[PDB]
């Protein structure tokens, strides 16, 4: 599956369509491919629950759960796993994106990985890349 321009963006995302069933990855940026190890017709169709693995807190699962019952924003920070078993951090980001009605249509994740729980300054610039880059996303969805 070549990457279409979205997915040239120079940043690391996800958008899953929650209208096909268990609410699965449609398009995935090759920066996400890079640091995950998958290739992209490995991951279209799935539900992102596959980079989860046995270190992975079920509890923080449980509030990215809730956020999109609710088409909520929620950002969290949890253990994650390549294809080849490396382990992340992964601080994560998720957003509905809204149509002209108000209604969702897409669900955008941003991942930042690093190698730590990040925390104060750290945490703190993060969030505000995430956020930005959730933003741009939006604005680059908004014609799919
Ligand atoms: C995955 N990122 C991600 C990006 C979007 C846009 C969405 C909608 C979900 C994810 N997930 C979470 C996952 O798909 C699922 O929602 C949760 O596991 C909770 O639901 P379940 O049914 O399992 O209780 C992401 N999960 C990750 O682990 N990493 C991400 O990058």
């Amino acid at each position: 599956f070549l990457a279409t321009t979205l997915e040239r963006i120079e940043k690391n995302f996800v958008i899953t369509d929650p209208r096909l069933p268990d609410n699965p990855i449609i398009f995935a940026s090759d920066s996400f491919l890079q640091l995950t190890e998958y290739s992209r017709e490995e991951i279209l169709g799935r539900n992102c629950r596959f980079l989860q693995g046995p270190e992975t807190d079920r509890a923080t699962v449980r509030k990215i759960r809730d956020a999109i019952d609710n088409q909520t924003e929620v950002t969290v920070q949890l253990i994650n796993y390549t294809k080849s078993g490396k382990k992340f951090w992964n601080l994560f980001h998720l957003q509905p994106m809204r149509d002209q009605k108000g209604d969702v249509q897409y669900f955008i994740g941003v991942q930042l990985d690093g190698t730590e729980h990040v925390r104060d300054a750290a945490e703190r610039e993060g969030v505000m890349l995430i956020k930005k880059t959730a933003e741009n996303i939006d604005e680059a969805a908004k014609e799919l």
